[PDB]
DNA sequence: CCTGTATTGATGTGG
DNA sequence: CCACATCAATACAGG
C-alpha cells in the first residue's frame, strides 16, 4: 500500500506540472522538511483527478499572511479559483483547509510562524457548525 | 470473482 | 443565493 515507486509517480506529477525551478525547491524541500515534521506525504491530495500543487497552494496561503486569515476572512475562494479548480468539488476550501492543516501547517507555521494552532483551531470552530 | 484504502461529489444551513 | 461541512461510492491491486 505504501511503496516509494507509487509515491514517485505522485510527486513526479508535481514536478511535471511546469518548469518552475522555484517550485521544485518547494516540493523537494517540502518532502524533505516534512521528514523532520514526522508527517510524510504517502499520497499527495488529489483534485479533479490531478495532484494538488502543494507549492501554488502555499504561495496563495502565505499571500494572505497566514492560513488563519483565510479561514476567518474566507480567502479560499481566491485560493480555490487562484488554482483554477473545477466547481465539481464543493468541499474544495475544506479539502484545502483540512489538508493544509496536516501537511503544510509546519512549513507555513514553522518557517514563517504566521499564526498559532489555537488561532487556527479557533478559526476552525468559528467556521465549523456549532451543531 | 472479493476486500481494503484514498479521494470526489450531493444536499442543507445561515445572513 | 453562495460557501462550507458531513456522509457515501468508486478505482486500483493482491490473491
Amino acid at each position: 500500500g505504501w511503496s516509494f515507486e507509487e509515491q514517485f509517480k505522485q510527486v513526479r506529477q508535481l514536478y511535471e506540472i511546469n518548469d518552475d525551478p522555484k517550485r521544485k525547491e518547494f516540493l523537494d524541500d517540502l518532502f524533505s522538511f516534512m521528514q523532520k515534521r514526522g508527517t510524510p506525504i504517502n499520497r499527495l491530495p488529489i483534485m479533479a483527478k490531478s495532484v494538488l500543487d502543494l507549492y501554488e497552494l502555499y504561495n496563495l496561503v502565505i499571500a494572505r499572511g497566514g492560513l488563519v486569515d483565510v479561514i476567518n476572512k474566507k480567502l479560499w475562494q481566491e485560493i480555490i479559483k487562484g488554482l483554477h479548480l473545477p466547481s465539481s468539488i464543493t468541499s474544495a476550501a475544506l479539502t484545502l483547509r483540512t489538508q493544509y492543516m496536516k501537511y503544510l501547517y509546519p512549513y507555513e507555521c514553522e518557517k514563517k510562524n504566521l499564526s498559532t494552532p489555537a488561532e487556527l483551531q479557533a478559526a476552525i470552530d468559528g467556521n465549523r457548525r456549532e451543531g
